[PDB]
């Protein structure tokens, strides 16, 4: 089963709002990091380290787990490189699921 992930809701968002993520048909026994992501740049992705969460897949590859997501956020990199101000109401911005080897679902796009 190849892995999804889903957010709700995903859609009519507003700054601080809780939603639920669900992964599935994710490795079984391996963490995942829950955070909002924008592609910043051709290969750059920042992330809101202000508000993150992980959760861990069951022996079926499930998981869920709540995320505050932010309409604008000090975006940063992976690598805890600064990059800076993500307006998600000009950006397009996802919610993703992402391993140790930053594998995964695809994000998912949201909307505020």
């Amino acid at each position: 089963a190849a892995p999804t992930a889903t957010v709700t809701p995903s859609s009519g968002l507003s700054d601080g709002t809780v939603v639920k993520v669900a992964g599935a048909g994710l490795q079984a026994g391996t963490a995942y990091w829950v955070a909002q992501w924008a592609r910043v740049d051709t290969g750059v992705w920042a992330y809101n380290p202000a508000d993150n969460s992980s959760v861990t897949a069951d022996a079926n590859g499930s998981a869920s787990t709540s995320l505050t997501v932010r309409r604008s956020f000090e975006g940063f990199l992976f690598d805890g490189t600064r990059w800076g101000t993500v307006d998600c109401t000009t950006a397009a911005c996802q919610v993703g699921l992402s391993d140790a080897a930053g594998n995964g679902p695809e994000g998912v796009a949201i909307s505020f």
